[PDB]
């Protein structure tokens, strides 16, 4: 329970799972996958409405304070970010956002360890030890689900995101899973879960 407390109580708030390039979200740092917006010049977006919109409106290219939670760090920061028209693409923000629980987040990844030669593994390009997959195309929120849909992608194209801790972003991977393949598994990679298989908290010193 030792979590970082949150101004103004609860565990909820907006994930970040998509930022444009160039755009005032990008900006200002937001990261897919990891950010989640927990309040806005001090009031708590504890609730799925249209604070946030009505607060970045009210403020078009001024600057705004935002508190962010990252399930990567597992901290919460403070940064500026000014939402603005004028930047070609589309919203105010740049971002999309799903209104959910941080709780727990940071628990659903699964460490892709060793790699076998010309796997599905292979193939997608995950790379050993440094991938972390951390979604799909539905939520993944339990151990199991990444398997769930493994088993369900048999000869499948099935689309993950995967973490990297030399890049430090995360990037789509395509993979096809295949029983038949003669070596180990569907996929001919390890997978670590669990305490010691979380993405690395500290990117930067
Ligand atoms: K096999």
């Amino acid at each position: 329970s030792q979590s970082v407390e949150i101004p103004g109580g609860g565990t909820e708030g907006y994930h970040v799972l998509r930022v444009q390039e160039n755009s005032p979200g990008h900006r200002a740092g937001l990261e897919p996958f990891f950010d989640f917006i927990v309040s806005i010049n001090g009031s708590r977006l504890n609730k799925d409405n249209d604070t946030l919109k009505d607060l970045l409106k009210a403020n078009v290219e001024k600057p705004v304070k935002m508190l962010i939670y990252s399930s990567k760090t597992l901290e919460l920061r403070e940064t500026s970010v000014t939402p603005s028209n004028l930047w070609g693409g589309q919203g105010l923000l740049g971002v999309s956002i799903r209104f959910c629980s941080f709780d727990g987040a940071n628990e659903n990844v699964w460490h892709v360890l060793e790699v076998e030669s010309n796997s599905p593994a292979a193939l997608a390009g995950l790379r050993p030890h440094s991938d972390y997959i951390i979604g799909a195309d539905t939520v993944m929120n339990e151990s199991e689900d990444l398997f769930s849909l493994i088993e369900t992608h048999e000869a499948k194209p099935l689309k993950l995101y995967v973490y990297n801790t030399d890049t430090d972003n995360c990037r789509e991977v395509i993979i096809t899973p295949n029983s038949a393949w003669g070596g180990e598994g569907d996929l001919g990679c390890g997978i670590g879960y669990g305490y010691l298989h979380r993405i690395p908290t500290r990117p930067f010193e």
